[PDB]
């Protein structure tokens, strides 16, 4: 089924337990993406609790870049 150019899709997560990227991690990934942009081996190390593979994936997950749009707030300290 094809409607538009972009591959429309939705992700439903709630019960499936496993791994999760925390706002903290998300940033780390970027920090390295600047220095070890290509050097994945290091990237996986920069983060801390992530492997080369995982890192690569996460990278292809983040939302689209916007010119001007108020993003969510850090909020409380999620435990």
């Amino acid at each position: 089924g094809s409607s538009g150019s972009s591959g429309t899709l939705a992700k439903s997560k709630g019960a499936s337990a496993g791994r999760e990227w925390t706002e903290q991690e998300t940033l780390l990934l970027l920090e390295a993406l600047e220095m070890y942009k290509d050097d994945w081996n290091k990237v996986s190390e920069h983060v801390g609790s992530r492997t080369q593979d995982e890192c690569i994936l996460h990278f292809l997950r983040l939302p689209i870049e916007d010119p001007y749009l108020e993003n969510s707030d850090s909020g409380p300290s999620s435990g």
